[PDB]
């Protein structure tokens, strides 16, 4: 479970903090939301694929940024991450991802598949309880009101999905704040 | 998930109130602990098999009680329930059960399989999170307990099973059987 | 079965059984690396070769960069070692425990290579049973030898209720 | 796991008291040894089949004893129990059994399969750790034993099966 | 079937001499115990994997002894043999092995899996009738044995495995 | 493993005394040779099917003998046993059988399948090591034998099957069918 | 079907001359016994694997004999053939083989599997009717035989396998192998 | 393997006497040709099905002959045997059969399947080596044969099937059926 | 279906000219005699062409023509190197050398067999039956032609895949 | 292989006489065309199902004809045979059938499936080579034919199926007015 | 479905113009007949394999020319045969006229070359060859064989579900 909400003021991301293999909870504290620089990503699936994609993307974000000195935007990093997922089509990174940032064009939110398909959409959820959470979600918002909408939708997914626990990490992309 | 704890002069039963088919919770309030009269049962598995077994056993407890002028002993109702489970071995009632009561011989607690095997034991758990809950019971066990201390032990073990089993959850029903009353 | 408790205390079984038959009553599943210790469950040969590879590459890092390796660094290294062989995964779930200048650190590793930081954990067959005991009695302000006693109670519960675990249990204090 | 030992006048039975479905122990106290009169039986497998076979055989032991007025001989109850196992060949009672008693012919010990094959042997074990336990019996079985020395032999063999078979591993009763 | 017994003065190994594919015995004389110096190994499984492992390990024991001036230790040859088993994990040498030797640290006995897991234990058995034979060992095992009393214990345990295992019988191979 | 040898003097049957499920021996003493009275049978396969077929055939031998006052022809008991095996074709008695007796027509030896096919033959073996044992019989069998020479041939052939078949055991049971015993 | 018998004098090999695919005989004359010079091999299984192993081993026998100036010991050719079978474990030569020769150590007989396991034994049979034929050998063998008496034992055992195995049949190819000469 | 040859003198049947389960011969003397009186049958397949079909057909031939007081035509016994095979379609008698006899209409030879299909033909073979044996028959067939010349043709065809089929061979049983 | 017959002086080969995939005839005129074998047509055609090239190979280098035994061992190795993906075709190889008439049977694995009379393919069972009835070692070339016509005609009447 | 041709005067049926199980011909003379009375049937599939259906239908034709004094209209015998095929849906008679006759309504030709579906048509083929044979029928087929010209069309179509189908390898019966 | 008919001194080719995946027609106009200079080919199967074989063969015809029908057929048999592991899933008809005379050829996805006159290929080929087997002549004219190809293809249209609605014809008289 992971939720992104697109506001005029920015992009809000939030996801669970639970990992369970099979029917058994291994950890009540597994971070599924990660911040780099200005952008936040958060996804669901196997944790190791998501963690290595946060680390690979952090390296190559620094690659372009030390090369150009003009920080990358959201679309540029999205197409990069779509190619990184797509080159390994034979052995796919088993993870659906949400990519969120704010550019000079405006706030941008992105949906990525394990094959590497890039989708623009305003509001989205990804994972086990995503069905339930998008139901709660189903254009003129504020950043902290969208936080409260994300808490309501994530709380609904907690009550009705067996794989989504607590944690409910919240992250606010602004152009203005960490 | 369902837990029975045997105390000297009393049996404590407790189980979840959560039903989920697949990966999706259909109901936050599904009763898995039932009282019959003299005695109480609680099990885990498919809900419809458990409910029809509460109803069939309720009927035949009244059958024995109206005829033979003696009240039911827990061993007699257990052997009856083992035969009812065992006659339908070809199409088994998919449910593991805990049978709890108090007779003149003393407190009695019973474990039942879908085939119909009867086991005498002091403490037991049944279902998805039973592994986790018996762990808590295996830490804190004495033969010399009180009824309300065993209530708190059942709350601790069921709370551990809530935090670490995906199939268990929201709510806990507790039936308390001292020799005097059953509430 | 293997248990880590963050105060870091690690403890695991010493029993190996293939199928329904015990081959050995003395199979070490806890290994020392200086001020580090790991312990895991699964196939023994994957765990032993991972103790040996990680010992070599800890010495690799320590001889080049001239300081003691961070537990996070050895964990991220071990996640890559598990992850490069995704086609033929090292069939073993691992617990990584150490103390750095940032503080005590405990880590959970999967055969794919996912890194998790948690306070208390168990891994293996009887882990379900053992985490139950830990969930009943764990909070954040413990001492090292009281957590040893908690690990003896939790591992003993897993001995009585898991067919794959039992016999003796190793205990390490970090 | 269940062990029978034949002594020149007397039969010793012993078995586990642990039931585990899958990799998880449901009960530390599951009776697998039963008494039916002057003699007794004990087997391994599914518990419900064993319990209903103790009860059915108990009923029909009383059947023969009431109607024919003489007592069950152990060969007669064994051939009866082989037919009870054999009529249900389509849906077999999933349980291997040890039948032990003493007749005027002498001590008699019997092995029964879920199909219903009857075997008379001196020493036997049945179940998961039976392989291990029969090893202990083959080291130290001789035809001239006493009852309580064979009790100690049964404790040694069952203790070996406890340490090297993951199935059971609790108290062991002795008949 | 192969049995190792650890005594305070040394290590005793013993195994079958029977090979049967399917339900049919091809040979009444198939050696499954091999001597490599002061090192005995003996294992069970496919014979060709065991035979090629005796020859490869014999070569590389000579490799270490010629290059690294000292003689070789049993822990070193065991870790070597674990790596040899582990490099071929994709196509595993289908054989469970017992590695036995004596070093200056003392008597050492070792169990190896086709994946390559190394285990130190006092007494062990490996193969079809190993279940039966370890039963005999679990009955009367003392840490304080003599070499020839442990020989007689190995004969009793191997004889039990002969009478109750269809795959192992009529073999007299005892190494120390 | 079970061997029948047809002599002019009579019929000799012999079989193992070993039962092993899987790779593990359950019993060193499992009787696979049974005498019905005038007749003797011995077969291989599942033991429970063989034991219940000895008992059923013993009952129906007594059935025929009490109603007809003629003793049973070995051909008659064989055709009866073929029908008993054949009626249960859906759930076959998993056992190959050797039927041996002596009639006024002479010595008769019979092979039965779990389906119920009846074969008359001089020498035969049935079971796991039967392949090995028939080799010995195919080397050194004659039509003109004596009863005790065929006993020694059966010990040689059964011992060869013991040494080269993992299912066969040490137990050896010998039953010579010739008017007496 | 192929039979080797170890005598104090030498080693005797004999096998069928019948090939049948499925339930149908393609050839009444298929040689399954081959001489390599100074000794012989004979096996059962797929014919093409056996034929290419006779040719490969003949080449590499000539390889060893032209270099090292000493003639070949049967143990060396056996260990060589075990490695040749073992290198192709992924695609095994589907053939069980009997390797027979006489060295200065004495007469030597060898059993080889498609994986490449080498077994030393006195008497052996390999193939479909090997079960039957080893039965005859297990009844009638002794350690003190002569070469031509062991020939007669091989005829009896192969004749039993002809009468009781569907995959074997008419024709027999006996080798007698000695230090002095080699007979057919 | 079983061979029937239709002559305008009589019907000749011949088949093997070998039974092998798997790759191993159980018996060198297993009768697969049976005579029912004036006529005879012979087939291949499982032996127990063939033997019980010889016994059932023998019983019901006596059934028809005792009630109707007249001899049995081969067409009638063939249609009877086709119904007996066909009623048990769920659990088929696993056996292909050759039915041969002579009626007042003339010599008659019949092929039966385990389902129960009846075929009229002159020459036929049934079983493992039947392919080989019909080859010999397809080379040396004539409508105008004698009884003993067709015997030699059956020996040649069965001998070819002995040399080229692993499941057949050993001895050969022949029973002439002129009148 | 393909038949080779070894006579005192000469080898006679004959085979069908029918190809049917499944239950349906695609062609009434498919040449299977060039050597002659049965199986998939494309494997046989490329083996006639490859062997023709390498027959010309040996003849242009070594002053002396191929002996039929040499071309058979060559063709056995060509079949055997591709054991992983076998040329799905059973072949009959027939020629005359100075040693005498030689006839050869080849499997898709590459096993070489020397016999007198042989058949290969669907109706080979039927045709070998005819050969087993009426063969002698002392035949003439044109009498063996008539024997091959009789055996192939029996296989035509009794095999659905030939014609 | 079996072919029916509907002409304005009568119905022509023709089929093979070859039975092969697997890849091997058991018989060069296996009748797959049967005459019942005023009319006839012919089908393809398992021979035993076809033979028992000819015999059952012959019995019940005599059943209807003795109780009702009237020979059966082909539609009535077709609906009967469709019910006979349909009652045994659990264990289907594995055979596709062609039913041909002439009534006072005119010439009638019928196609039957093992389930029991009845189809009215003009020209049809059934079995292995039916694909090939229907091609010949589809080439030039007028509604206005004569009986013996349709015989030659059936010989041409069956001969095409013989040359191009391995399972086939001719019995033809004419049915016009009251002269078979 | 595709039909070639060999007349006196000319090859006539004709095939469908229908493509349907599954039970659904995607296109009523899919060209399955292609012309290459002095001659032409037409086949059935997967369309992409046939189209890439027309283009590859066109390239190598220009390669050799910078021609006989037997040579281009043996080339196409080798092109089909080199890719035996991943076969071009397409059965082809190759038709042309050389100085030896008119030549018609059948190719399999393995690459077997067969020389014959009239012969269909594809789904309805069974039906269409039936029409051809009825009105056989070795002595035909080019336009009478056109009418025979239209009759046979029309029969295959009416009785095959994977054929019809479009029919293109190439004449290799010139």
């Amino acid at each position: 479970t992971a939720i992104g909400i697109k506001t005029k003021d920015g992009v809000v991301l939030a996801a669970e903090r639970r990992l369970s293999y099979g029917d058994f909870v291994l950890s009540k504290s597994a971070r599924k939301v990660f911040k780099l620089g200005r952008f936040g990503i958060a996804g669901a699936g196997i944790v190791g694929d998501i963690q290595t994609l946060t680390r690979i993307m952090n390296v190559e974000i620094k690659y372009y940024e030390m090369y150009n000195s003009r920080k990358i935007s959201a679309r540029a990093a999205a197409k990069l991450l779509s190619v990184i997922l797509y080159q390994n089509k034979v052995l796919p990174y088993i993870s659906e991802l949400l990519f969120g940032g704010v550019d000079e064009d405006g706030p941008k939110l992105f949906i990525l598949d394990p094959i590497g398909s890039l989708i623009e959409d305003s509001y989205a959820a990804v994972g086990s309880g995503a069905r339930v959470a998008i139901g709660v979600l189903e254009e003129s918002l504020t950043s902290e009101a969208a936080k409260e909408l994300a808490i309501k939708s994530m709380k609904s997914a907690v009550e009705r999905d067996v794989m989504s626990g607590d944690g409910i990490d919240i992250l606010i992309i602004n152009k203005n704040n960490i």
